[PDB]
């Protein structure tokens, strides 16, 4: 049994990549083995994943797992409406109801709005780029009005890497014309880093402040550079590092060849490939539900060219995503379930707020239960009370 | 892409077309790479795009300075998810520079089975910070409703 | 020292250093030359 599945992955993912093929071997089989047709693109350039779309395509595929971008997400996402090809990705959640579409990223819009009101906040601001959606920007902005807040939005994504010194003291002089105290960092890793070290350098990291790092991977980046700072910062966390399961992957993967598997040689890694290495399990379990239920799936004949006007729906394409939809697999990402469109369902997400001597858990945001903190520590007010 | 590879296919010298903001980002990738010329008349695009020519002229300046001309502080701004968040996202930026107060509220994705009931939940409830100066910004069908 | 420094969030407004030797500029002075604090040293090389 030699299955054909097409890869998407953008230029230099390597640790991805490198989890991606780790996968492989995990949940190798002598059922089946997994032949996958790799494709190296840059995924913001709309036609690169197009042409690439019809290699895959045209060269018969069973399914796609790769990554997009909020410039390439409605190209993948009509193609895949249309030649019923199930997508897999741990990229951001789609904006609205695709079909054929597994994210493999819990959606963090409920987190983080349940995060704000424990806080009790109540005037911040909002840092973003749209890399990952505006999805999130408007979750703030509705929710804002409902018990009212106040909100400063500003748009971070559109500067230049040539002329970025006075866009950044520009941009704090914007956030201390109201005292700005509160600011909320939803943005693509690299940009989390490039405003850390900018703000660490105008001195807005001391008790006062207080940060909220918007996306699941909070210890990926660099925390070191703002643990002395006396600031308030807070994330969020999915791969739990103390979890028995991902602990056994840890003792491997920390452990391969830097070489073989580029940028894996840590005791920690990423959520995006954190979901590479979750995705190929659920991709595993799916292949395997279909031969059980007995139900087959080979293509007929070729596929033909992506463009065939009219378009023919080869039928299995139906089948395959509902299999997909219905697995249940436990792996780094704790808990994994989809519904009718491929959310992320049932999920723990990890808060962690960073203190002196490192990163640590007060508790986990539930789909289902918002905000529930850890029981671990002794109570503040327990002073000296006096007889 | 269908329609597009149809027509260059064709060999036409240049495109003219529309588009929406799911779809703008298929045919600025296909121009700037096959060095296909189009011309629209839909919302210009988000940045520098080679190849395109948008008879709309840019409309942002002309509605930051008219609430800068009205002396605004605090206004209310529904939005559509059409001609893109450009002309939102202007006036959620200059917020902070001119001491604005801005309200904004998704209209975009209503239903029309409730639409007259959603219409005037929306309103029942402005009524609540009393925000008297509403900004629309829509496609003109939406506005009449 | 200054690397130090900078970490811990003592070279804001409300601090003050005197950098006590011949090249003032001979060093690294970047890293808080937007911090808002002042600090003050000695040059004997004037490129000037
Ligand atoms: C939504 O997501 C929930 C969180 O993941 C998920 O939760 C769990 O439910 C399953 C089964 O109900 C739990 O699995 C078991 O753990 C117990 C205690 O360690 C084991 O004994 C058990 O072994 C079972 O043993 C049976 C013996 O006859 C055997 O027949 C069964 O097949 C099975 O092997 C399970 O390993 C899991 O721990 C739960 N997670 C939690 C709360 O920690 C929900 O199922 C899911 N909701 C739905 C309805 O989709």
């Amino acid at each position: 049994n030699s299955i054909q599945i097409g890869g998407l992955f953008p230029r230099g993912a390597d640790q991805e990549y490198s989890a991606f093929r780790v996968g492989m071997v995990q949940f190798s089989t002598s059922e089946f083995r997994l032949t996958p047709h790799i494709d190296n693109l840059e995924v913001a350039n709309s036609f690169a994943v197009t042409n690439a779309f019809c290699s895959q395509f045209s060269r018969g595929v069973y399914a796609i797992f790769g990554f997009y971008d909020k410039k390439s997400v409605n190209t993948i996402t009509s193609f895949c409406g249309t030649l019923h090809v199930s997508f897999i990705t741990p990229s951001f959640p789609t904006d609205g109801t695709h079909p054929f579409v597994i994210q493999m990223r819990p959606d963090l819009k409920g987190a983080l709005l349940s995060l704000i009101e424990y806080y009790q906040w109540d005037k911040f601001a909002y840092l973003y780029d749209s890399d990952r959606g505006l999805s999130t920007l408007q979750a703030v902005l509705d929710s804002a009005a409902e018990k009212k807040w106040q909100v400063t939005a500003i748009n971070v994504g559109n500067i230049n890497n040539d002329k970025k010194d006075e866009t950044y003291r520009s941009l704090f002089q914007d956030l201390e014309l109201k005292k700005e105290r509160r600011v909320i960092l939803d943005c693509e890793r690299d940009k989390v880093n490039d405003i850390v070290d900018q703000v660490i350098t105008i001195g807005k990291h001391v008790k006062g402040y207080h940060y909220i790092i918007a996306n699941l991977g909070f210890t990926d980046g660099d925390l070191l550079k703002i643990q002395f700072g006396g600031a308030e910062v807070s994330g969020f966390q999915i791969v739990d590092y103390d979890d028995s399961l991902v602990s056994k992957f840890i003792e491997r993967w920390s452990t391969l060849e830097e070489k073989e598997y580029p940028g894996a040689h840590t005791a920690t890694i990423k959520y995006t490939s954190a979901l590479t290495y979750d995705a190929v399990q659920v991709m595993t379990e799916a292949f395997r539900n279909l031969r059980k239920q007995r139900i087959e799936i080979s293509r007929r004949g070729n596929a033909g060219d992506c463009l065939a006007n009219p378009a023919v729906p080869w039928g299995q394409g139906v089948e395959i995503e509902r299999a997909l939809k219905q697995v249940q697999v436990e792996g780094l990402s704790g808990n994994i379930k989809f519904d009718q469109n491929g959310k992320r369902i049932n999920y723990t997400i990890n808060i962690m707020e960073l203190k002196t001597n490192g990163p640590r858990k007060i508790g986990y945001w539930s789909e289902v239960d918002k905000m529930v903190l850890t029981e671990d520590d002794t109570s503040g007010l327990e002073q000296k009370t006096v007889v």
